[PDB]
């Protein structure tokens, strides 16, 4: 069981990636958490898109209420320092998906998220603004806590003499 994941995550990490998730979250749902978890955070750590992935496709499936949204919390703040490459941009969506399952502490992530973005708001300011947008189309409820600070972040990050981190305020 756990063999047989374990295998799947490091083959998917490096169309191999999407049969191994689509996979693994049949397999889950058919259906260890502790291997899963480890197999997982290995992944995350190391390998950035299987992390993301098997994350993602693990998240509605196994069920985590509050357990899984704390332990997300901690690897969504990991990825959003860095603005990785395109293909680790997954991060953000598989946070955004997670915080819109309808938690009790996904208020509170959405709410702490949208207090780091303002500051980071080119490798801060682009990725803020992508990373707030998920978050605003997975909670857009939650994205009007604080809609007046944003826009003044916006402004400021829209006039930085870059070419995409417009695009992504716009």
């Amino acid at each position: 069981s756990n063999v047989s994941v374990l295998q799947q995550f490091a083959s998917g990490l490096k169309r191999a990636k999407a049969a191994k998730e689509l996979q693994h979250y049949v397999t889950m749902e058919l259906r260890s958490t502790r291997f899963y978890d480890q197999l997982n955070h290995h992944i995350f750590e190391l390998e950035r898109k299987g992390g993301i992935l098997a994350i993602a496709s693990l998240i509605g499936v196994e069920g985590g209420n509050a357990t899984r949204i704390g332990r997300f919390a901690n690897y969504l703040r990991n990825l959003l320092p860095s603005n990785d490459p395109v293909v680790m941009e997954m991060a953000s969506k598989a946070i955004g998906r997670l915080a819109m399952a309808g938690d009790t502490f996904t208020a509170e992530y959405v709410e702490f998220e949208v207090k780091r973005a303002l500051e980071w708001l080119e490798g801060r300011r682009h990725a803020a603004v992508l990373v707030l947008r998920e978050l605003a189309i997975s909670v857009p409820t939650f994205f009007f806590q604080q809609v007046q600070p944003f826009f003044d972040n916006i402004f400021v990050a829209v006039w930085d003499p870059k070419q995409a981190i417009r695009e992504g305020a716009v």
